[PDB]
């Protein structure tokens, strides 16, 4: 099996329109959460979230192309173009069959579906856009990116709720490991802040309702946590076979050494209280990496600010790491970004890689009063400079679908 | 790399509520296409399609469980339960971590989204169902199946338009080949026959409008073809490591020996006229299988009854197979079933496996007048008994995403 390295990264997040502006936000403990402005929410119990601010799609696409694509596709293409540009890779006839794409989404084109539904109900089916299907389906980030850059390798899309970006990157790494591709662009994108999204998650009572202090709503492992904060954005990595990267003198950020998966097989939305499924997933990833739990320095947690999930993840970390659980640093960047759903795994993989580059554990902001049993190093309030050789990134999604990525300094 | 065999199959299709009723339909050249009855379509240009007739979800689930799930999830669970029952596999503490699920969909819960949109527009966000998100997202077939049967292995969902079921089965086979699972339940499901689906595909001019003769609308490679016929249903296979299957004395249908992928990188909806991407995909699959093109006996074609796609697939088959292109049999079962979108690859994998079991090439019905260059053995009109050692199944999806599965008699 061939070694896989990260040579390019791209992001849109509530903290910035690229990787270095987002990361500056993360290390400063800045919140990206604000009252929502692009719709009127005075009939909703949650009226805030993490928006991408100032996004200009015409930096990436013609206005003609963009008007045919849902926002989640625009955001995925933006992160993907940034990553490819960041990688310095040149696509030619000699390599285009060896370069593929795995960009996923958890919900896809909800906004577009909602707008076409309005036309359909008010004015009948003839008012539906001809670009409705190709501009709304989840695999059109992979499809459009492949067309725009001439990428002829494996071309597909995962949809595994909050685990989407983690699965997208892990399965892309497998394609390269197994020799199906030399390069993959992988990650995820989400834009679910329409009436159906806020209404949907709200009707499930899944969202924080702290409308008086939105920057304080996302508070992973805090005793006053009350549900996640809905956020938008995208993350993409360029994954490359190590000898291919060396040959062309690429800048290498990190090595992607392990990927694990499991299912809880317990409940559609609630994890088991002991986090047995998350424990299996992290062990599977470390076994895939050929690493002992004692070699892990940093975990970028799932940590969504829900009552049951946050404490299940602590339990799983204590089960897997034993005494070393008190030596590693674990934080949730969702404290600042909120929950980017299908993009959360992609942006958190990027933060895990940059934690390795900069030798700094990003903070869990808003962790004022850690709940019963939440006595690990959760990097409360402030970024902590420390030795990081190995970083883990966890994603635990609806349906009990789990994924873990393991990254190493190269 | 470990060998992968098929030990269980399940289906809902326009031709039957299980595999043997569907397959009897296929070998008799029966159409599953009829005028649509469950909605009023006198403002639509297409008023027919392939419905699942007489489906009773209470054969599989409680009425309480079912009311919370979109039809595409009900259909996926039905096919999955059939496959698992057909396999005779017993799930225990000793094996549950080694059994996973990859059931995908191309569009997912369009009907549910449409119904919740109506509530939202008429009566505001408080009218949205609390089960809207978990009952509509694509990965809830994998999630619910894992919960219902206690499956704790890899748990994920592909969404690659018409290639979904092919990718789902190929990537599940990779999980077993690489040792991540001993058993996977894989395939796809679709229910897109709501206003948004018929309206959507109609607005793109993608559908046949032959409302006067619906059973004759789906006519792959015929000079009078005018777009695909929209169909609903699901397909699931139980994939198993060969020594695991032998150990428990499973009945083995076939061996899954190859899987290939490519991207066209050409156009969002139209293939290149020479089918270069489909050619790469079929070569990748045969190279993955360790088979020469001359060993292929039967191809279950993508063959959707569109002007450009049907002839691109002939071109690709002539490029890959050369003189042997005139010795193999190729047919489109979509002539009878119509286009099941994200389930098409799953039901066509099943038909390819049963072509190996029964030594019979299913027919392309309605192939009255083959178009220019469509001079291969397309098994026009009637099933053809013949020697089949090796069968290929092709899927070519929106975004130029391609997949091919290669099956062998075991
Ligand atoms: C979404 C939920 C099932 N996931 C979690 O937050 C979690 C934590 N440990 C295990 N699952
Ligand atoms: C959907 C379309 C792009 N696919 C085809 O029908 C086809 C046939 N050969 C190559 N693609």
């Amino acid at each position: 099996r061939r070694r896989v390295v990260i040579t390019g990264m791209g992001m849109l997040s509530p903290l910035g329109l690229d990787v270095p502006s987002s990361w500056e936000g993360i290390l400063a403990g800045r919140s990206g959460i604000a009252p929502i402005e692009h719709m009127d929410l005075s009939a909703y119990s949650t009226r805030f979230g993490g928006s991408v601010k100032g996004f200009n799609v015409e930096e990436y696409l013609s206005a003609k192309e963009a008007r045919k694509l849902d926002l989640f596709i625009q955001y995925g293409l933006a992160a993907s173009f940034q990553a490819v540009r960041d990688s310095g890779l040149e696509v030619t006839d000699a390599n285009r069959e060896r370069i593929g794409v795995s960009m996923g989404s958890g919900i896809g084109g909800l906004t577009n579906i909602e707008n076409n539904c309005r036309s359909l109900f008010e004015q009948g089916p003839r008012r539906i856009s001809p670009f409705f299907v190709p501009g709304s389906i989840i695999n059109m980030v992979s499809g459009f990116l492949s067309i725009h850059l001439g990428l002829q390798g494996p071309n597909y899309a995962l949809t595994t709720a909050a685990t989407t970006g983690t699965h997208s990157i892990g399965m892309a790494a497998r394609n390269i490991a197994y020799g199906e591709a030399d390069v993959m662009v992988a990650g995820g994108s989400e834009m679910a802040a329409c009436g159906l999204g806020l209404g949907g998650f709200g009707a499930a009572r899944a969202l924080s309702t702290r409308n008086d202090e939105p920057t304080r709503a996302s508070r992973p492992w805090d005793r006053d946590r009350d549900g996640f904060v809905l956020s938008d954005g995208s993350g993409a990595l360029v994954l490359e076979e190590l000898e291919h990267a060396r040959a062309r003198g690429a800048r290498i950020y990190a090595e992607l050494v392990g990927f694990g998966m499991s299912g809880d097989a317990f409940h559609m939305t609630a994890p088991p209280e002991d986090g047995a499924g998350a424990a299996r997933c992290m062990k599977n990833a470390l076994r895939d990496a050929g690493l002992d739990p004692r070699q892990v320095d940093y975990i970028n947690a799932h940590g969504t600010s829900t009552p049951a999930g946050d404490i299940a993840e602590i339990a799983a970390v204590k089960s897997v790491f034993g005494e070393h659980a008190h030596a590693l640093s674990m934080s949730s960047t969702k404290s600042m970004t909120g929950h980017l759903l299908g993009a959360a795994g992609a942006v958190e993989a990027i933060f895990s890689v940059l934690a390795l580059r900069d030798q700094v554990a990003p903070p869990t902001i808003n962790l004022d009063n850690p709940d019963e049993g939440c006595d690990l190093d959760l990097v409360a309030h402030e970024a902590k400079p420390r030795k990081i050789d190995v970083a883990l990134s966890n994603s635990f999604g609806f349906g009990g679908t789990n994924g873990t990525l393991v990254f190493r300094r190269f």
